[PDB]
Protein backbone atom coordinates (compact mmCIF):
# COMPACT_ATOMS: atom_id res chain seq x y z
CA UNK A 1 0.00 0.00 0.00
CA UNK A 2 2.67 2.18 0.70
CA UNK A 3 3.01 4.41 4.30
CA UNK A 4 3.89 1.83 7.51
CA UNK A 5 0.64 2.45 8.68
CA UNK A 6 -0.99 1.43 5.94
CA UNK A 7 0.75 -2.02 5.22
CA UNK A 8 -0.62 -2.80 8.85
CA UNK A 9 -3.96 -1.50 8.12
CA UNK A 10 -4.39 -4.04 5.01
CA UNK A 11 -3.54 -6.97 6.39
CA UNK A 12 -6.35 -7.47 9.50
CA UNK A 13 -9.05 -9.58 8.59
CA UNK A 14 -12.33 -10.37 9.99
CA UNK A 15 -14.57 -13.65 10.62
CA UNK A 16 -17.94 -12.82 12.28
CA UNK A 17 -19.57 -14.98 14.98
CA UNK A 18 -16.17 -16.54 16.44
CA UNK A 19 -15.91 -17.70 18.95
CA UNK A 20 -18.87 -16.84 19.74
CA UNK A 21 -22.51 -15.05 17.91
CA UNK A 22 -22.14 -11.89 17.63
CA UNK A 23 -18.50 -11.31 17.96
CA UNK A 24 -16.30 -10.17 15.29
CA UNK A 25 -12.72 -12.01 15.38
CA UNK A 26 -9.84 -9.74 14.09
CA UNK A 27 -6.89 -11.65 13.23
CA UNK A 28 -3.51 -10.82 12.42
CA UNK A 29 -2.17 -13.38 10.35
CA UNK A 30 -2.15 -11.70 7.12
CA UNK A 31 0.43 -9.24 9.48
CA UNK A 32 2.80 -12.29 10.50
CA UNK A 33 2.62 -13.90 6.89
CA UNK A 34 4.14 -10.64 4.86
CA UNK A 35 6.91 -9.84 6.05
CA UNK A 36 6.89 -5.97 5.18
CA UNK A 37 3.63 -5.46 7.35
CA UNK A 38 5.27 -7.22 10.37
CA UNK A 39 8.44 -5.38 10.29
CA UNK A 40 6.07 -2.27 10.05
CA UNK A 41 4.06 -2.98 12.61
CA UNK A 42 7.32 -3.87 15.10
CA UNK A 43 8.54 0.15 13.66
CA UNK A 44 5.59 1.68 14.58
CA UNK A 45 5.22 0.33 17.85
CA UNK A 46 8.83 0.94 19.20
CA UNK A 47 9.18 4.15 17.62
CA UNK A 48 6.25 5.08 19.78
CA UNK A 49 7.87 3.72 22.96
CA UNK A 50 10.97 4.75 21.95
CA UNK A 51 9.54 8.60 21.61
CA UNK A 52 7.48 8.03 24.65
CA UNK A 53 9.57 6.75 27.21
CA UNK A 54 12.97 7.79 26.19
CA UNK A 55 15.66 4.86 27.38
CA UNK A 56 13.50 4.32 30.80
CA UNK A 57 12.23 0.62 29.42
CA UNK A 58 13.87 -2.52 30.93
CA UNK A 59 11.76 -5.05 29.60
CA UNK A 60 9.06 -6.30 27.26
CA UNK A 61 6.36 -8.27 28.56
CA UNK A 62 4.46 -10.16 25.54
CA UNK A 63 0.92 -12.02 26.76
CA UNK A 64 0.09 -15.57 25.23
CA UNK A 65 -0.01 -16.38 22.91
CA UNK A 66 -0.85 -13.52 20.38
CA UNK A 67 1.53 -11.30 22.24
CA UNK A 68 4.37 -13.57 21.91
CA UNK A 69 4.22 -12.90 18.52
CA UNK A 70 5.23 -9.62 18.62
CA UNK A 71 6.79 -8.97 21.70
CA UNK A 72 10.43 -10.81 20.85
CA UNK A 73 10.51 -8.41 17.69
CA UNK A 74 9.44 -5.55 19.60
CA UNK A 75 12.11 -6.04 22.39
CA UNK A 76 15.02 -6.61 19.92
CA UNK A 77 14.15 -3.63 17.74
CA UNK A 78 14.52 -1.60 21.47
CA UNK A 79 17.49 -3.66 22.57
CA UNK A 80 15.69 -5.09 25.12
CA UNK A 81 14.45 -8.39 26.44
CA UNK A 82 11.00 -9.91 26.55
CA UNK A 83 9.41 -11.56 29.91
CA UNK A 84 6.52 -13.72 28.96
CA UNK A 85 3.08 -13.80 30.82
CA UNK A 86 1.12 -16.97 30.30
CA UNK A 87 -2.14 -18.68 30.53
CA UNK A 88 -2.79 -21.21 32.73
CA UNK A 89 -0.96 -24.39 33.88
CA UNK A 90 2.12 -23.44 31.42
CA UNK A 91 4.85 -22.18 33.49
CA UNK A 92 6.65 -24.51 35.99
CA UNK A 93 7.85 -23.46 38.88
CA UNK A 94 6.98 -20.59 41.44
CA UNK A 95 4.53 -18.78 40.02
CA UNK A 96 1.88 -15.48 40.47
CA UNK A 97 -1.81 -16.05 39.71
CA UNK A 98 -4.44 -13.47 38.06
CA UNK A 99 -7.70 -15.21 37.47
CA UNK A 100 -10.69 -12.34 36.70
CA UNK A 101 -14.13 -13.59 35.75
CA UNK A 102 -15.53 -11.24 33.77
CA UNK A 103 -18.81 -10.66 32.19
CA UNK A 104 -17.90 -12.37 28.73
CA UNK A 105 -14.95 -14.81 29.54
CA UNK A 106 -12.11 -14.96 32.06
CA UNK A 107 -8.65 -13.64 32.18
CA UNK A 108 -6.65 -16.42 33.47
CA UNK A 109 -2.29 -15.10 33.58
CA UNK A 110 0.09 -16.99 35.53
CA UNK A 111 3.68 -15.43 35.54
CA UNK A 112 7.03 -16.96 36.70
CA UNK A 113 8.32 -15.11 40.80
CA UNK A 114 11.24 -14.00 39.25
CA UNK A 115 10.39 -13.03 35.85
CA UNK A 116 11.47 -9.71 37.28
CA UNK A 117 13.47 -7.59 40.08
CA UNK A 118 11.55 -4.63 42.15
CA UNK A 119 11.60 -1.48 40.16
CA UNK A 120 11.82 -2.94 36.94
CA UNK A 121 9.87 -1.02 34.28
CA UNK A 122 8.09 -2.79 31.72
CA UNK A 123 5.52 -2.21 28.36
CA UNK A 124 2.60 -5.17 28.12
CA UNK A 125 2.29 -5.84 24.10
CA UNK A 126 -0.64 -7.84 23.15
CA UNK A 127 -2.10 -8.41 19.43
CA UNK A 128 -5.36 -6.72 20.24
CA UNK A 129 -7.19 -4.72 23.12
CA UNK A 130 -10.94 -5.72 24.13
CA UNK A 131 -12.74 -5.34 27.55
CA UNK A 132 -9.21 -4.81 29.18
CA UNK A 133 -9.37 -7.86 31.34
CA UNK A 134 -6.05 -9.61 29.96
CA UNK A 135 -4.14 -6.38 29.81
CA UNK A 136 -5.88 -5.68 33.56
CA UNK A 137 -4.91 -9.20 35.05
CA UNK A 138 -1.18 -8.50 32.78
CA UNK A 139 -0.67 -5.02 35.55
CA UNK A 140 -1.76 -6.81 38.23
CA UNK A 141 0.79 -9.15 38.04
CA UNK A 142 3.46 -7.19 37.12
CA UNK A 143 2.58 -4.83 39.81
CA UNK A 144 2.52 -7.78 42.49
CA UNK A 145 6.98 -8.45 41.43
CA UNK A 146 6.71 -4.98 42.14
CA UNK A 147 7.45 -3.87 38.24
CA UNK A 148 6.12 -0.64 37.02
CA UNK A 149 4.09 -1.05 33.74
CA UNK A 150 5.03 2.35 31.69
CA UNK A 151 2.51 1.64 28.82
CA UNK A 152 0.57 -1.55 27.18
CA UNK A 153 0.54 -1.47 23.61
CA UNK A 154 -1.58 -3.46 20.71
CA UNK A 155 -1.89 -3.60 17.15
CA UNK A 156 -5.73 -3.43 17.32
CA UNK A 157 -8.23 -2.05 19.44
CA UNK A 158 -12.30 -2.41 20.28
CA UNK A 159 -13.22 1.70 21.10
CA UNK A 160 -16.79 0.65 22.12
CA UNK A 161 -15.69 -1.95 24.80
CA UNK A 162 -13.69 0.70 26.99
CA UNK A 163 -10.85 -0.94 27.01
CA UNK A 164 -8.64 2.07 27.44
CA UNK A 165 -10.88 2.74 30.43
CA UNK A 166 -10.38 -0.44 32.38
CA UNK A 167 -6.68 0.24 32.28
CA UNK A 168 -6.17 4.52 32.59
CA UNK A 169 -4.30 5.46 34.54
CA UNK A 170 -1.81 2.98 32.66
CA UNK A 171 -1.51 4.43 29.41
CA UNK A 172 -2.55 2.66 26.24
CA UNK A 173 -1.18 2.97 22.02
CA UNK A 174 -2.73 0.60 19.46
CA UNK A 175 -1.92 1.11 15.94
CA UNK A 176 -5.67 0.57 14.61
CA UNK A 177 -9.20 1.06 15.99
CA UNK A 178 -12.25 -0.40 15.10
CA UNK A 179 -15.52 -0.22 17.03
CA UNK B 1 29.88 -16.67 27.82
CA UNK B 2 31.24 -15.77 23.89
CA UNK B 3 30.46 -17.71 20.98
CA UNK B 4 26.49 -17.46 19.37
CA UNK B 5 25.81 -20.90 20.98
CA UNK B 6 27.46 -20.73 24.71
CA UNK B 7 25.09 -17.44 24.63
CA UNK B 8 21.75 -19.71 24.04
CA UNK B 9 23.44 -22.86 25.84
CA UNK B 10 23.68 -20.64 29.30
CA UNK B 11 19.94 -19.49 28.76
CA UNK B 12 17.90 -23.00 29.04
CA UNK B 13 16.56 -23.44 32.90
CA UNK B 14 15.59 -27.18 34.38
CA UNK B 15 12.29 -27.67 36.23
CA UNK B 16 11.82 -30.80 37.68
CA UNK B 17 8.65 -32.78 37.78
CA UNK B 18 6.78 -30.48 35.52
CA UNK B 19 3.82 -30.68 34.33
CA UNK B 20 4.19 -34.53 35.45
CA UNK B 21 6.21 -37.09 37.76
CA UNK B 22 9.60 -37.62 35.77
CA UNK B 23 9.86 -35.28 33.41
CA UNK B 24 12.43 -32.22 33.50
CA UNK B 25 11.12 -29.32 32.00
CA UNK B 26 12.81 -27.24 29.39
CA UNK B 27 12.64 -23.63 29.64
CA UNK B 28 13.60 -21.30 27.22
CA UNK B 29 12.74 -17.86 29.01
CA UNK B 30 16.39 -16.53 29.93
CA UNK B 31 16.43 -17.05 25.88
CA UNK B 32 13.68 -14.48 25.56
CA UNK B 33 15.21 -12.62 28.74
CA UNK B 34 18.12 -11.96 27.42
CA UNK B 35 18.26 -9.75 23.74
CA UNK B 36 21.83 -11.23 23.24
CA UNK B 37 21.05 -14.78 23.70
CA UNK B 38 17.52 -14.83 21.63
CA UNK B 39 19.22 -12.94 18.29
CA UNK B 40 22.25 -15.69 18.96
CA UNK B 41 19.80 -18.19 18.56
CA UNK B 42 17.52 -17.42 15.60
CA UNK B 43 20.91 -15.91 14.46
CA UNK B 44 22.48 -19.81 14.49
CA UNK B 45 19.21 -20.97 12.96
CA UNK B 46 19.01 -18.54 10.25
CA UNK B 47 22.58 -19.32 8.83
CA UNK B 48 21.59 -23.00 9.43
CA UNK B 49 18.34 -22.69 6.92
CA UNK B 50 20.25 -20.05 4.73
CA UNK B 51 23.12 -22.66 4.14
CA UNK B 52 21.14 -26.20 4.18
CA UNK B 53 18.26 -24.17 1.23
CA UNK B 54 18.88 -21.71 -0.41
CA UNK B 55 16.20 -19.52 -1.55
CA UNK B 56 14.25 -22.32 -1.90
CA UNK B 57 12.03 -21.52 1.26
CA UNK B 58 8.50 -19.73 1.22
CA UNK B 59 7.58 -19.43 4.95
CA UNK B 60 8.13 -20.03 8.17
CA UNK B 61 5.19 -22.14 10.12
CA UNK B 62 5.47 -21.10 13.91
CA UNK B 63 3.87 -23.97 16.72
CA UNK B 64 1.71 -21.91 19.15
CA UNK B 65 2.74 -21.26 21.69
CA UNK B 66 6.19 -21.11 21.89
CA UNK B 67 7.28 -21.90 18.66
CA UNK B 68 5.21 -18.41 17.95
CA UNK B 69 8.27 -16.57 19.88
CA UNK B 70 10.58 -17.83 17.19
CA UNK B 71 8.69 -18.22 14.01
CA UNK B 72 8.35 -14.42 13.14
CA UNK B 73 11.75 -13.32 14.16
CA UNK B 74 13.60 -16.09 12.47
CA UNK B 75 11.09 -15.11 8.82
CA UNK B 76 12.06 -11.67 9.48
CA UNK B 77 15.61 -12.40 9.87
CA UNK B 78 15.31 -14.92 6.19
CA UNK B 79 13.09 -11.96 4.56
CA UNK B 80 10.21 -13.91 4.73
CA UNK B 81 6.39 -14.35 6.15
CA UNK B 82 5.54 -16.38 9.26
CA UNK B 83 2.13 -18.67 8.92
CA UNK B 84 1.14 -19.72 12.16
CA UNK B 85 -0.56 -23.76 13.28
CA UNK B 86 -2.31 -23.48 16.49
CA UNK B 87 -4.01 -25.48 19.20
CA UNK B 88 -7.14 -26.05 19.59
CA UNK B 89 -10.31 -23.79 19.13
CA UNK B 90 -8.18 -20.38 18.46
CA UNK B 91 -8.39 -20.05 14.79
CA UNK B 92 -11.30 -18.93 12.92
CA UNK B 93 -12.87 -19.39 9.54
CA UNK B 94 -11.99 -22.99 8.02
CA UNK B 95 -9.51 -25.20 9.32
CA UNK B 96 -7.60 -28.91 9.08
CA UNK B 97 -7.54 -30.75 12.11
CA UNK B 98 -5.11 -33.10 13.47
CA UNK B 99 -5.67 -34.97 16.65
CA UNK B 100 -2.75 -37.41 17.75
CA UNK B 101 -3.15 -39.41 20.87
CA UNK B 102 0.09 -40.70 22.19
CA UNK B 103 1.52 -42.86 24.82
CA UNK B 104 2.25 -39.70 26.79
CA UNK B 105 -0.68 -36.71 26.04
CA UNK B 106 -2.44 -35.47 22.72
CA UNK B 107 -1.18 -33.17 19.93
CA UNK B 108 -3.76 -31.35 18.89
CA UNK B 109 -3.33 -28.96 16.32
CA UNK B 110 -5.34 -26.59 13.57
CA UNK B 111 -4.27 -24.38 10.13
CA UNK B 112 -6.73 -21.87 8.48
CA UNK B 113 -6.94 -23.70 5.30
CA UNK B 114 -5.86 -20.78 2.89
CA UNK B 115 -2.86 -20.49 5.43
CA UNK B 116 -0.78 -21.50 2.06
CA UNK B 117 -1.31 -22.40 -1.53
CA UNK B 118 -0.26 -25.87 -2.71
CA UNK B 119 3.43 -26.28 -3.58
CA UNK B 120 4.99 -23.61 -1.28
CA UNK B 121 8.04 -24.79 0.98
CA UNK B 122 7.52 -24.57 4.58
CA UNK B 123 10.26 -24.84 7.36
CA UNK B 124 8.48 -25.58 10.86
CA UNK B 125 9.73 -24.47 14.24
CA UNK B 126 9.02 -25.34 17.92
CA UNK B 127 10.92 -24.18 20.53
CA UNK B 128 11.61 -27.86 21.86
CA UNK B 129 11.29 -31.59 19.81
CA UNK B 130 10.48 -34.43 22.41
CA UNK B 131 8.40 -37.05 21.20
CA UNK B 132 7.96 -35.54 17.58
CA UNK B 133 4.25 -35.98 17.98
CA UNK B 134 3.38 -32.14 17.37
CA UNK B 135 5.95 -31.75 14.99
CA UNK B 136 4.55 -34.49 13.05
CA UNK B 137 1.41 -32.93 13.31
CA UNK B 138 2.35 -29.71 11.69
CA UNK B 139 3.77 -31.32 8.88
CA UNK B 140 0.69 -33.63 8.34
CA UNK B 141 -1.41 -30.43 8.18
CA UNK B 142 1.09 -29.04 6.00
CA UNK B 143 1.02 -31.77 3.79
CA UNK B 144 -2.63 -32.03 3.55
CA UNK B 145 -2.06 -27.98 2.05
CA UNK B 146 -0.08 -29.65 -0.43
CA UNK B 147 2.85 -27.74 1.17
CA UNK B 148 6.23 -28.98 1.16
CA UNK B 149 8.17 -29.06 4.76
CA UNK B 150 11.73 -28.84 3.33
CA UNK B 151 13.24 -29.15 7.35
CA UNK B 152 12.12 -29.24 11.11
CA UNK B 153 13.84 -27.17 13.64
CA UNK B 154 14.18 -26.12 17.67
CA UNK B 155 16.14 -24.95 20.77
CA UNK B 156 16.20 -28.02 22.23
CA UNK B 157 15.58 -31.72 21.25
CA UNK B 158 15.25 -34.51 23.70
CA UNK B 159 17.65 -37.47 22.16
CA UNK B 160 16.45 -40.19 24.32
CA UNK B 161 12.71 -39.66 23.07
CA UNK B 162 13.63 -40.57 19.53
CA UNK B 163 12.02 -37.03 17.49
CA UNK B 164 14.29 -37.55 15.14
CA UNK B 165 13.51 -40.50 14.17
CA UNK B 166 9.32 -39.79 13.90
CA UNK B 167 10.11 -36.84 12.00
CA UNK B 168 12.25 -39.07 9.06
CA UNK B 169 12.64 -38.52 6.14
CA UNK B 170 11.58 -34.61 6.96
CA UNK B 171 15.20 -33.33 7.91
CA UNK B 172 15.32 -31.69 11.69
CA UNK B 173 18.30 -29.46 13.26
CA UNK B 174 18.36 -28.67 16.78
CA UNK B 175 20.98 -26.44 18.61
CA UNK B 176 21.05 -27.83 22.33
CA UNK B 177 20.77 -31.57 22.62
CA UNK B 178 19.89 -33.31 26.34
CA UNK B 179 19.03 -36.59 27.14
N1 LIG C 1 -12.63 -9.73 18.67
C1 LIG C 1 -11.43 -10.31 18.93
N2 LIG C 1 -10.64 -10.80 17.88
C2 LIG C 1 -9.42 -11.37 18.14
N3 LIG C 1 -8.97 -11.52 19.42
C3 LIG C 1 -9.75 -11.11 20.46
C4 LIG C 1 -10.96 -10.47 20.23
N4 LIG C 1 -11.49 -10.15 21.43
C5 LIG C 1 -10.63 -10.55 22.40
N5 LIG C 1 -9.52 -11.13 21.82
C6 LIG C 1 -8.34 -11.72 22.48
O1 LIG C 1 -8.52 -11.69 23.90
C7 LIG C 1 -7.64 -10.71 24.48
C8 LIG C 1 -8.26 -9.31 24.56
O2 LIG C 1 -9.56 -9.43 25.12
P1 LIG C 1 -9.87 -8.54 26.43
O3 LIG C 1 -9.30 -9.22 27.65
O4 LIG C 1 -11.40 -8.51 26.50
O5 LIG C 1 -9.14 -7.19 26.26
C9 LIG C 1 -6.43 -10.66 23.54
O6 LIG C 1 -5.54 -11.68 23.99
C10 LIG C 1 -7.03 -10.93 22.16
O7 LIG C 1 -6.12 -11.66 21.33
N1 LIG D 1 10.43 -31.47 28.65
C1 LIG D 1 9.83 -30.43 28.03
N2 LIG D 1 10.10 -29.11 28.43
C2 LIG D 1 9.50 -28.06 27.78
N3 LIG D 1 8.59 -28.27 26.79
C3 LIG D 1 8.27 -29.53 26.43
C4 LIG D 1 8.90 -30.62 27.02
N4 LIG D 1 8.39 -31.74 26.44
C5 LIG D 1 7.48 -31.38 25.51
N5 LIG D 1 7.41 -30.01 25.46
C6 LIG D 1 6.54 -29.17 24.60
O1 LIG D 1 5.68 -30.01 23.83
C7 LIG D 1 6.10 -29.98 22.45
C8 LIG D 1 7.13 -31.06 22.11
O2 LIG D 1 6.68 -32.30 22.62
P1 LIG D 1 6.56 -33.52 21.59
O3 LIG D 1 5.28 -33.39 20.81
O4 LIG D 1 6.53 -34.77 22.48
O5 LIG D 1 7.73 -33.40 20.58
C9 LIG D 1 6.72 -28.60 22.26
O6 LIG D 1 5.65 -27.73 21.91
C10 LIG D 1 7.37 -28.30 23.61
O7 LIG D 1 7.32 -26.90 23.90
CL1 LIG E 1 3.87 -21.15 26.99
CL1 LIG F 1 -3.56 -18.10 18.80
Amino acid sequence: ADSELQLVEQRIRSFPDFPTPGVVFRDISPVLKDPASFRAAIGLLARHLKATHGGRIDYIAGLDSRGFLFGPSLAQELGLGCVLIRKRGKLPGPTLWASYSLEYGKAELEIQKDALEPGQRVVVVDDLLATGGTMNAACELLGRLQAEVLECVSLVELTSLKGREKLAPVPFFSLLQYE
